[PDB]
Formats: C-alpha cells, structure tokens, sequence
C-alpha cells in the first residue's frame, strides 16, 4: 500500500465569496484507515473574512475513510497519481457554490490544490451575518452516474437561534489513473467540527470523522 497509516496533509485554497477574495493555508495530520484528519487553517489574505467560515469546512478528501473489506476503495486506490473532486453546493436561499480539490501525494503527504467560488448570497442572510454554528452529521450516498462516482449530501447547519439553514450538494469524484475500477453503491457517514479558532476564524483547528458503510447494522 501507498497510504501510510499515519499521513501529513499540506492544502492552499484560493477563492472568491460574494466579490469577496482570499487564499487559506493548511497544515495537518490524519489517519487514512481510521477515518480522521485533522488540520490549522490560517487565512493569509482577505481576512477578517466578511463571511460565515462554515462554508468553506467540507472544501477542506475521501482517502481519510474507514472502509470495510467488502466495499472498494476508490480512493485509497488512487494513489499514488491521486484524484480530483469537484462539488457544487446549493442553499436553501439561492446561495451557489463550486468547489474543487486536485489531490497529489508525494512521500508521506498529500498536497491539495483547493478552488472555491460562492456567490448570491443575500447580504441579509445568515451566510453574510456570520449566524452559522455548525455542520450536522450527514450521510453521502454514493453510486455510479454516467460512468462517474458521485456522492450526494442533504444537510444543514446549525443556525443561532435554533433554526437549520439547508444545503444540498453533489460531487463527482475523478481518478487520475485510468482503470481504477469503480465501486458498488454506499453510504459515508461524516461528522465535522471546528475544533477551535481565534477572533475573526483568522486561525481555526478543523476536525472530520467518517465511516464507510452498507446502510445496515
């Protein structure tokens, strides 16, 4: 195997909220076959960032999964050329993203070249208020489209004032080798957190959990 059971994570990520410009630096660790990645973010320009961090967290690599024996790894399987996904993210008051992450691994590191681009955001909503709390723990449901794994997610986050502000998004997910083969239909339960940030979320320690499954016991 490629993947080390222990794995650093280098990522720069360039993007554009609203006309709103800035570039992230991360630095982290994980466990490929534990299914947990960690990671210190720090914005390098454009902050303090006008908008609700949250946004970004999930744009911040399936390699970190436990899977089981009986479904195929497609990401594991990648390496070492690697993979790319691109995801487009709808919310449920007209905010749109895309997003993409061109994944490489040279040694015991995976390098990520990360895109993300928001826009019609309202000025009045909790995206640009900064009123978001956190991610829920989702389910992505993962089956073959036109030849393409694709992973489709509908989820939420938190809101203050108990209220859930609804995003529903689909990646497609591109090995860089041809012939990787693809996998049957599954599921990846996730759960992200943020598990601490400084003033203005200049600096913030990011955490993700996810587990492989066939939808029973």
């Amino acid at each position: 195997s490629a993947i080390k059971p222990d794995m650093k994570i280098k990522l720069r990520m360039e993007g554009n909220v609203n006309g709103h410009h800035f570039v992230i630096d991360g630095d982290g660790t994980g466990k490929p076959f534990e299914g947990k990645q960690s990671m210190d973010l720090e914005v390098k320009e454009g902050g303090p960032l006008p908008f609700a961090f949250d946004i970004l967290t999930t744009a911040f690599n399936r390699v970190f999964a436990k899977y089981p024996d009986n479904i195929q790894d497609y990401f594991k399987q990648s390496f070492p050329k690697g993979y790319s996904w691109e995801r487009s993210l709808t919310f449920e008051d007209g905010g749109i993203c895309n997003a993409r992450n061109d994944i490489t691994m040279e040694g015991d590191t995976f390098y990520n070249k990360v895109r993300f681009y928001g826009t019609n955001f309202p000025a009045n909503g909790p995206v640009m208020q900064k009123k978001t709390l956190k991610w829920e723990p989702a389910t992505e449901k993962m089956y073959v489209r036109d030849g393409v794994l694709t992973g489709d997610v509908e989820t939420a986050l938190l809101l203050e004032g108990n209220a859930h502000y609804r995003c529903d998004f689909r990646t497609t997910y591109k090995a860089k080798e041809k012939g990787v083969k693809l996998p049957g239909a599954h599921f990846v339960d996730h759960c992200i957190e943020i598990l601490s940030h400084d003033k203005d979320y200049n600096k913030v320690k990011l955490y993700e959990h996810a587990v492989a499954h066939s939808g029973l016991p």
